[PDB]
């Protein structure tokens, strides 16, 4: 699935993902939009052998399943594949494990590099929410 930019806003709100840690609606948003351009298919390989799934590229070597990361944890308990699914459900359940780790949203690198510190409120700006 493709979301729309509101649209993911509005998903990622109704699974309570808004203000979660203390990370405004826009932060995930603008995370989802670099990380997969909205696209709950997305997946990505690393040179690690791992792979980042779905709209938050979630990756295996720690989060989910995918039979092929050795020495990895599925801190998630779901297959990978869950978090391609247009019901953003699994994704945003784990992302709540995810950024609740002690990092924050600099789990996600691209966030880090491309959302903190700018004004990630844009990414919700004008949508009915
Ligand atoms: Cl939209
Ligand atoms: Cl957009
Ligand atoms: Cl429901
Ligand atoms: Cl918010
Ligand atoms: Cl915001
Ligand atoms: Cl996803
Ligand atoms: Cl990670
Ligand atoms: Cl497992
Ligand atoms: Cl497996
Ligand atoms: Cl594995
Ligand atoms: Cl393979
Ligand atoms: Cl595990
Ligand atoms: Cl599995
Ligand atoms: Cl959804
Ligand atoms: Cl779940
Ligand atoms: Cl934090
Ligand atoms: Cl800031
Ligand atoms: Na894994």
């Amino acid at each position: 699935k493709v979301f729309g930019r509101c649209e993911l806003a509005a998903a990622m709100k109704r699974h309570g993902l808004d203000n979660y840690r203390g990370y405004s609606l826009g932060n995930w948003v603008c995370a989802a939009k670099f990380e997969s351009n909205f696209n709950t298919q997305a997946t990505n390989r690393n040179t690690d052998g791992s792979t980042d799934y779905g709209i938050l590229q979630i990756n295996s070597r720690w989060w989910c399943n995918d039979g092929r990361t050795p020495g990895s944890r599925n801190l998630c308990n779901i297959p990978c594949s869950a978090l391609l699914s247009s019901d953003i459900t699994a994704s945003v359940n784990c992302a709540k494990k995810i950024v609740s780790d002690g990092n924050g949203m600099n789990a996600w690198v691209a966030w880090r590099n491309r959302c903190k510190g700018t004004d990630v409120q844009a990414w919700i700006r004008g949508c009915r929410l």
